[PDB]
C-alpha cells in the first residue's frame, strides 16, 4: 500500500525534524575548548580624603602592579610608632588575675606571652606580651574614604582558546558607543567599556558602599567569552557581569595589616602597624569556544540516525494499538 | 523454537545488563564542566620569634592581602645598612689574581664589575663591583622561625561552575564538628573545617618542619570540587588534599630578597637587605561537576544499543561453534 | 553472484580505512582532561645601571614573592620628598583662568581640588589640589636600564592533569644539552632548558627591547602540557611559546605607580613617587591529556560501526547508476 510509505514518510519528516532541531539546538557537531587562556591589566584611577589626608593610587591600591586581584583600601586603622618591647596586650581575651593564667599554655595561637600579669589600663589587667608596643586597639571606629565610589577600574582582557589557537583583547572600539578615553561600562548602554565606575561594580553587585566600605569585601567582575568560532571573528565578544564573592558564624567584610618600616638615626626600629579594610576585587575570566568538527559530527550523526530509526518502529507500533 | 526467544532474551538480560552497568557507572549521560571558577581568601594567624625579635602577620606574610599564593617566613638574613658605592665582591666564585680578569666578559650575568680586583678579606681577593655595599654573605646559617609550626592557615573558597551557574563556598558549618571559630581541619575528625594549622599541612604534605623551615619550600593545599549537579545542593562537597610542589641539580628550597628601604636626614639612601627562606602556599581548586543532558544521553543511548545488537549476534556465532 | 562480496568486501576494506584513520587520527577513544592544575615559581637574575645607580633583584623585580605574574622595572620617573599640602597641579588639563571653573564640578575623577586657580609657573595657571605636594611632571623623558636585555628568567613548573592523577615537573635533566646551572632556553637547541634570557624573551615576542623598555609591556611566557597518557611518562613534555599580550586608541605600555614612605625625626610624614615602567612577564599554562577510555571508545566504535553500515549502501546505490 503507498499510505504506508506516506505515513513512513510523515513519520520521518516528524520524528526526523525534533531529533534535528534539538541535535542542531546543543551544537552538537562542534568540538568545544573550556580551558580559556586570560591575561588581565587593570588599572584604577582616582583620589580621595581619609582624616585630613589624600590618597591616591599610590596610597589605596594593592599592589600596584594591576593583577587580577587588588584592593582598594576604604578604612584603615593605625597603630603608630610601634616598637618591640614588652607591654600588656589590650584584647579583653586575655584578661589575667594572676601570673598563673598567662602561661604557654593560654591562647597558644596568639601572641608571645611574657607571664607577667600586668595592668593595662585601670579597668583591665591583661597578659604582659613581648612584640611591637603599644598593642594595636583594633575596637575604635573610624571613617571610611568615600571618593573611592567615584574611582574608575580599567580591565584590559587578552584571552586565547588554545585548542583553536584563536585569541583576542576585550578593547574593542566600534562595540563602544564613546572614545575609550571618556566612556563608562554600563550593561545596557555601553557594555562593551573596559572603563567600571567603582560604585556602580558596587550596584551591579548588590552591595551598599557604604556597609561596604566600613566593613571591606570581596567583588567579582566576571568576564565571560561563550563563543561561535564558526562565526565571524567579530562575532566572539566579552560579556560583563558581577557578584560578591564573601557572601555571608564568621565576621563578613575583608581586611589585612602590613606595616611601614622606619628606622631612627639611633639605628632603633619602629613602624606604623596598619589594619586595611578595602573593596578587593577579582577579575575572573571564563570561555569556551565551539568550532565544527567532523568527529563529534558524525557521532551526533550516527547518534540521530539510529534514534529516529527506533523511533518511527516504536511509532509504528503505537498507531496498530 | 521457543528456546531460539529464551536464549536470545538471556542474551538481551545478560550483555545489556554489562553495558548498562558501565554506562551508568562513567555518568556518560552527564555533560561535564571542568572549567572551575574559584574566588580563594586566605588568613594567616600567629605570633613567633626569631632571634630576640617577635615577627607577627605584618612581618612574615607576604603579601599581606590574602591571595592564593603566599609566603609565611621562617629563617631570613639580614643586610643591614647598605649603601651605593663601591667595594669588593664576597662571592668565592667572583675571585680574581688581577684587574684584567674583572673585566665585562667575566661572570656576564652578574654584577656590574668596576674592573679593579681588590681584597675582600686578608684571604680572598675579589673583582670589585658598584652597588650596594657592602655586599651580602649569603653562606652564615641562622635560626628559623618555630612558632611558625603553630600559625593557623583560614581558607574561605567560593567557586562557581558556569555551565551550570551552580556557585558554592567551603564555608559549611553543619559539616563541621565544632564552631567554625575553633575548630581545625583533621581529613578524618573534621574535614570540612576552613582553618589548617600550619604544621598539620607541612605532615600531610610528607615533610619536616624543621628542613623544610630551614631550606624553605612549595606546599600546595588542594581543593577538589568533584560534584554530581543532579544530586542535592548539599552533596557538592570540597575535599582538600596536600603535596609538596618543589620535590626534587637545583638546590631545593625556596628564598626571594626584598629591602626595606630608609632615607637618611642627610638625603642619602640606604636599605636593609633581606634574603626570606619560608614555606610558600598555593591554594589549588579544581572542580568538575556532571549535569544529566539530552544530548549526551541520547548518544550514549545509541551507543549501547547497537553495542548490544551486535554483540547477541557474536555470541549467537559463538555458541554454535 | 561471487562479485557481490568481493565489491561488498572492497567497500568494507576502503569505506572502513577512511574512516578507521580518521578515528584513530583524533584520539576518539581518549578521554580528555583540560583542567591542568600548575604550580609555577620563578627567579630573575641579573644587576642594572639606571642613572648613577645599580638596581638588583630587590630594586627592579616586583612583587619579590617569583609570582607568575612579576615586573622588571626598566624605566622608572622618581618625584622626591612629596608631602602632604597644597600646590597647582602641573597637568596643562587642569588650566583656569579663575576659581570659578575650579569647582567640583570639573575632571570629577582626578584629584581633590582645592576651589583656588594658582600659577603653578610664569606659563601655565592650573587649579590648585590638596595631596602630595610637590606634583608629579610624568611628562619628561628618563633613561631605561639597558642590562635588563641581559637578565634570565628560570622558571620551575609543577603540573598536574587531576582527571588523571598525572603530575610532572618542567625541570629535566636528561632532555635539556647543557648542564641546568649554565644553560639557556633556545627553541631549537634546548627547548627544554627552563633559563629563559630576557632579550630573548622579548625576540621570540616579536618586539624592541628598545621601544619595549620605553614604553613598558606585557609579555606572555606560554607552557604547553598537551600529552598522550596512554604513552610513556616520558612522552608527555613541555613546549615553551611567546606572545605579546598588550599589543595594539589607548596608548601602548605598562607601567604602575607605588611610593617609598619616610618620615622625618620631626614625625612628618613624606614619600618618593615612583611611577615605574617595564616588562611584566604572565607565565601562562596550558595542558590537556588524553587517556584512552572504555566509553569513549565505545561511543567511537558505534559511530565508526553506523557509518561505514550506511556508506557501503550509498555506494552500491551510486555504482549501479
Ligand atoms: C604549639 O602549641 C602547643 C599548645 O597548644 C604547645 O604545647 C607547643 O609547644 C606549640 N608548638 C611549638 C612548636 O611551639
Ligand atoms: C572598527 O571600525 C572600523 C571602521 O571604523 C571597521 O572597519 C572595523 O571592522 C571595526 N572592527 C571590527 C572588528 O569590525
Ligand atoms: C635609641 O634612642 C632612643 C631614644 O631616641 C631610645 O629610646 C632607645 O632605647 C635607644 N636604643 C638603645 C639600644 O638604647
Ligand atoms: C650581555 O652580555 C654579553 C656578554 O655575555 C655582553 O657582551 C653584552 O654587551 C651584554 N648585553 C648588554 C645589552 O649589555
Ligand atoms: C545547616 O544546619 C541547619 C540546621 O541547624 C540545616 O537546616 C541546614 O540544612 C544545614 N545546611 C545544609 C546545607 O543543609
Ligand atoms: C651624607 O652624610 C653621610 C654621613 O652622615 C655621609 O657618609 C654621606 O657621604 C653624605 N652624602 C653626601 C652626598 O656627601
Ligand atoms: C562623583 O562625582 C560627581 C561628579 O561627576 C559628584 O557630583 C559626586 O558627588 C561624586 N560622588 C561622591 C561620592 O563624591
Ligand atoms: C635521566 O637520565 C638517566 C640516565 O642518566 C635516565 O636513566 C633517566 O631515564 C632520564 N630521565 C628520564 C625521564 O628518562
Ligand atoms: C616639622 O618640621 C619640618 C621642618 O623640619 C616642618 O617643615 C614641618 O612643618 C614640621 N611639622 C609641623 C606639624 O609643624
Ligand atoms: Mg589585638
Ligand atoms: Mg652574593
Ligand atoms: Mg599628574
Ligand atoms: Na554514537
Amino acid at each position: 500500500w503507498t499510505i504506508g510509505i506516506i505515513n513512513r514518510v510523515v513519520q520521518l519528516l516528524i520524528i526526523s525534524y525534533f531529533v534535528g532541531w534539538v541535535f542542531l539546538h546543543e551544537k552538537a557537531y562542534q568540538v568545544r575548548d573550556t580551558a580559556i587562556e586570560s591575561s588581565v591589566v587593570t588599572k584604577v584611577k582616582g583620589s580621595g580624603l581619609y582624616a585630613n589626608r589624600v590618597m591616591d593610587v599610590s596610597d589605596y591600591v594593592t599592589p600596584p602592579q594591576g593583577t587580577s586581584v587588588f584592593v582598594i583600601i576604604t578604612k584603615m586603622i593605625v597603630t603608630e610608632n610601634q616598637m618591640q618591647g614588652f607591654c600588656p596586650e589590650s584584647e579583653e581575651k586575655y584578661r589575667c588575675v594572676s601570673d598563673s593564667q598567662c602561661g604557654p599554655e593560654r591562647l597558644p595561637g596568639g601572641g608571645i606571652l611574657t607571664g607577667r600579669c600586668v595592668n593595662y589600663s585601670s579597668v583591665l589587667r591583661t597578659c604582659e606580651i613581648q612584640g611591637w608596643c603599644p598593642t594595636e586597639v583594633d575596637t575604635v571606629e573610624t571613617p571610611i574614604m568615600m571618593e573611592a565610589e567615584n574611582f574608575t577600574i580599567f580591565i584590559k582582557n587578552s584571552i586565547r582558546f588554545p585548542l583553536f589557537n584563536f585569541e583576542k583583547g576585550n578593547l574593542l572600539p566600534n562595540l563602544t558607543a564613546r572614545d575609550m578615553k571618556t566612556c563608562r561600562f554600563h550593561p545596557d548602554k555601553d557594555p562593551f567599556c573596559p572603563i567600571l565606575r567603582v560604585g556602580d561594580v558596587v550596584k551591579f553587585a548588590g552591595q551598599d558602599f557604604a556597609k561596604l566600605a566600613r566593613t571591606g569585601g570581596v567583588l567579582g567582575i566576571k568576564i565571560g567569552w561563550v563563543c561561535d568560532l564558526d562565526k565571524a571573528w567579530d562575532q566572539c565578544i566579552p560579556k560583563y557581569s558581577f557578584t560578591r564573592l564573601d557572601s555571608v558564624s564568621v565576621s563578613p567584610g575583608y581586611n589585612f595589616r602590613f606595616a611601614k618600616y622606619y628606622k631612627m638615626e639611633n639605628g632603633s626600629e619602629y613602624r606604623t602597624l596598619l589594619k586595611a579594610f578595602g573593596i578587593r576585587f577579582d577579575v575572573l575570566v571564563y570561555g569556551n569556544a565551539g568550532k565544527f568538527n567532523i568527529i563529534p559530527t558524525i557521532i551526533s550523526s550516527v547518534a540521530a540516525f539510529t534514534s529516529v530509526g527506533v523511533g518511527t518502529v516504536l511509532c509504528d507500533i503505537i498507531l496498530l494499538n
